[PDB]
């Protein structure tokens, strides 16, 4: 598989998930059992006279240069999937979103895995549900329920869906009920 | 452009035929196509650029750290439809974030802009206009750009003259 072992400087227990569109965030998960989790950074900036926000490539890689995760760890990101109504400039932001994160990891030693959004929600039952966004956050407050401040608010579902992204990758197991 | 960094000048064309181009202090020249790899979407085979390879290129650079690189803004092609757009912005990005990682900084430049330093501006055929203003101001890659499928060699070259403020 050529693209996958171009996503990688090396050859095809921390481990990474991102969720890379503009309101999106990166998970790390420690071998000790702990987690971290920080919103994409972007800046605000103006195409075609309208306000738009970007992701902020700068910061991004200083973040990542921040982290305790070493080379070799690998990232699980969200396969990118633009919406429709989206129009020329989303399009393009989506991509220049999603090559920037890639490109990033890769440059710092960690090994990229795209994983459809339906994968990793069909994974932990994600599904068939009318509050797909509240779900997935309360799906990653009861697998890591020290961040359950930081997934109380309806703008948290990117910081939620980081923390999936990665647990997938892990191989952590969602419980049945609150007594399983 | 302050998101985008952390006598040598480097100058990218980001898209999949392109290349990036290395001038030196001593007036010497380099330009590589750019790598890419081959994915399977439907039953067709498409071209996406290899982000492995363009990172071990650019770590293999003759340039230090702190080069700028040159590279044209990127913006969607009205014509192209929606896979188009994102295919862009993907590669811009994937160049973007590279040379940003590697320790280069990125200065984006508008089309018009670097056309218009080099006469091109005003040009019917500019692929093949660009490959023999790049042959003149870069007479030992005259060779390198004697085809049409070189038009990406000569972006590039030109992104970089025009960084290094080369006249025609």
């Amino acid at each position: 598989d050529p693209w996958l072992a171009s996503l990688s400087l090396l050859p095809t227990g921390w481990v990474i998930g991102v969720d890379p569109d503009i309101g999106g965030a990166i998970a790390v998960l420690s071998p000790d059992g702990s987690s971290q989790v920080f919103d994409n950074p972007f800046v605000h900036i103006v195409v075609s006279e309208v306000i738009r926000k970007r992701l902020d490539t700068k910061s991004i890689i200083q973040l990542l240069r921040g982290l305790d995760a070493p080379p070799g760890t690998t990232a699980y990101i969200e396969k990118s999937s633009p919406f429709p109504t989206d129009g020329k400039q989303g399009w393009w932001s989506t991509g220049f979103s999603y090559g920037l994160w890639i490109a990033s990891l890769v440059a710092s030693g960690f090994s990229v895995v795209p994983i459809a959004s339906q994968t990793w929600k069909a994974y932990f039952g994600l599904m068939r549900s009318e509050t797909p966004k509240d779900d997935s956050r309360q799906a990653a407050s009861i697998l890591f329920p020290d961040k359950d401040q930081s997934l109380k608010l309806k703008k948290h579902h990117g910081r939620a869906e980081a923390l999936l992204l990665a647990a997938y990758g892990k191989g952590l197991v969602l419980p049945s009920g609150k007594f399983s």
